[PDB]
């Protein structure tokens, strides 16, 4: 319905945050004697996917992942790993974190499969809309309960390709 | 290069499996969840088709292709196509040996949290036993044959042979 | 809603049917000097095709395939398959067709392989519904414009496990 | 054994998407329809999320998988999330020389029928070609020299590089 998307986070504000993101990424894993692998959901994380990789100094592998989100239905795998991860230094990048539903049962998934370290790096945060206790490791941005949209989240799956974060208010 | 003979013909198969039935049907009679057997394609295809018609349950048939230093992928390639929570869930295989397969698929499907969560082998070759894993229901134990035959490939091959044979060398 | 399951073709009638479809699909293939591969098209095609190549007595191999419908919509390939049919005698084996909208993009998605022959066998036809001229090369029954169930074929995903085709009668 | 030296800086491939980003939305402007840019993972997310963001005309952004005697295999691990029927859609590839994955891929997608298809790569190859398919916008033209970076990998590596380099062998 009627909408408008108004400038949430400018895109200076992010790649100053993705820089130091990946300048946050880069001395823990500095000196790991183990191979290291970012691993992307798919399908609005691509673009942090690409971003986040380019600040990340540490020579390390990039997959993606496709999985069908809880919400209350089971999370399936639609697209798996194409690399293995045992013994290595998974990193799963996500776009947006509200409720922890998908993302726990994600990486419940991947721990079956016993990697050396299992960590979690999002962009966007929401804790308000918060509904399972899951560690994350690396926090963007922390957001109020705002419908977002940009750099690769969408809504009725546009504004994807926008470079900056918004949000969305229904003309009333 | 190779020949087939048979091992367990067709007639032996198919009184197993109605005895497999029986054996599957009391044990989630009056279960009053709903119940979905989950084949491991490829070769359970066909042991699948045969077994939930002896299965004189309400039941589901889902289906799930999976892959195999250690364990080196046990990737999903296909996943189920329907939920698990909260219903009965019976794993159907082929062939259960070094149980690396079984061992995992159980507790990806652990996550979803299923009522129940069992296995119904044809085959088995307890001697190649790497890994402990329940099983409940087997239709045969065999030695360490290397078997064709009922969905079981040797090069794509014999998958469509209504009997289990043994290949031999020459 | 409240219905009622009717025996339409009997179990007997069907192992009969298979046993001659079978019985027509050898003598086909049975000179040709190429390898063969039938693909059955999940989810409800795995009975059919369990009890079809046990009576294709032609050295051959099986493989799946899950195809999203059309309806409209785009077919799209969820599960592709293993093996690869180029230079193969194919031979699609589906439960029904009703509009041979998705069996007729299916054959053009596989088309493009090159394989050496490429055909059609089902075991249910309701041509009352047909919408896309599509040529089967092998047809188990012709059946009427009546919601069956059994054998594969679903009705909110249950009575897959019926060894006969039945029909759907809404009590009103 | 190997090392890394830099071909293509940074600076340069930014340059040079910001050309392709105008050039697409000329093409594309005041024509009406649904526009849909495809990747083709993996090693076009990076040039996708650059590429995307200077396409200044609405579109979506979806992403397909495809798989590797004379076309092996050429399936879809991982098919598009939707529809691309009536659509303007851009096949978005990081390189292109053989021009075997983009054929097919270009054959399978036509059989959607949209509105048109178009193929956008960064690198090319031209000496490699075996399949002449259509390509309307090419970022950069390169001898056969192996490169990496940007996406682009060696044994599953150098993909988070934001620079194309070659790889030398000692
Ligand atoms: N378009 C949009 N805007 C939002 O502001 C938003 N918040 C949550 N969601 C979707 C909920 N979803 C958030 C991530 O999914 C988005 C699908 P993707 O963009 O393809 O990765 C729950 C997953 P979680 O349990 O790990 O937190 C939103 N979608
Ligand atoms: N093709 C074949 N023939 C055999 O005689 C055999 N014995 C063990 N295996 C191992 C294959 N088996 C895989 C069974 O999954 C279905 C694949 P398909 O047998 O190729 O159709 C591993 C069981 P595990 O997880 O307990 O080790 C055999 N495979
Ligand atoms: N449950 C059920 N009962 C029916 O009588 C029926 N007729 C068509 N359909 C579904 C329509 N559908 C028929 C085959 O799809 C059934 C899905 P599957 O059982 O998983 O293979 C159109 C495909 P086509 O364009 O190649 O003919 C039915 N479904
Ligand atoms: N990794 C890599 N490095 C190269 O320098 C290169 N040159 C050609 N190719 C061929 C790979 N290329 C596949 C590109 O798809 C993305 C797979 P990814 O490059 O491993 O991320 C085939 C193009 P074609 O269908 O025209 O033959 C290269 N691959
Ligand atoms: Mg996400
Ligand atoms: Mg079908």
């Amino acid at each position: 319905m009627k909408h408008t998307v108004e400038v949430m986070i400018p895109e200076a504000e992010i790649k100053a945050r993705i820089a130091e993101l990946g300048r946050q990424i880069t001395e823990r894993y500095k000196d790991s004697g183990s191979d290291m692998v970012l691993v992307g959901l798919l399908r609005g994380s691509f673009m942090f996917m690409a971003d986040l990789c380019r600040e990340v100094q540490v020579s390390h592998e990039v997959d993606f992942m496709t999985a069908s989100s809880y919400g209350t239905r089971d999370v399936k795998i639609l697209k798996d790993l194409d690399e293995d991860i045992r013994g290595k230094d998974v990193l799963i990048v996500e776009d947006i974190i509200d409720s922890g539903n998908t993302l726990s049962k994600v990486r419940e998934i991947l721990s079956l499969r016993e990697p050396k370290s299992l960590a979690i790096c999002t962009l966007l945060d929401k804790p308000s809309r918060r509904e399972v206790n899951v560690p994350v490791e690396f926090i963007g941005f922390s957001i109020p309960d705002e419908f977002v949209v940009g750099y690769g989240i969408d809504y009725a799956q546009r504004y994807r390709h926008l470079p900056y974060i918004g949000k969305v208010i229904l003309l009333d």
